[PDB]
């Protein structure tokens, strides 16, 4: 990664990345943290948004599993480590797309 012009926001490693895509289902996971940390279970916000329904959920594991959702249609998650003093910035807007409806298969 190269700081150069804008962009490098030294994130935490909170990438979040395309688990399963599913026609009325997506699961995510991100993970980039080191071992041999202290007490104090740490915890993570997720906040999706869509075209016209925005909706947020807490979490407390590096992974998320979304249900009920729309066929061909994207999903837009962000997700940061909660901290006590200066919690961590709100991932960049990673443009999902959830899987296509009953169709067609190319031979």
């Amino acid at each position: 990664g190269s700081s150069g012009s804008s962009g490098a926001e030294s994130l935490s490693g909170l990438s979040l990345k395309l688990v399963k895509k599913e026609p009325r289902q997506l699961e995510l996971t991100w993970a980039g943290s080191r071992p041999r940390n202290p007490g104090g279970n740490l915890s993570y916000e997720l906040h999706v948004l869509n075209q016209d329904e925005e909706w947020h959920q807490m979490v407390l594991e590096p992974r998320v599993l979304l249900t009920k959702l729309q066929p061909d249609t994207t999903y837009i998650v962000r997700v940061r480590t909660l901290t006590p003093l200066g919690p961590g910035p709100f991932s960049p807007d990673h443009e999902f797309r959830t899987s296509p409806p009953s169709g067609p298969s190319s031979g």
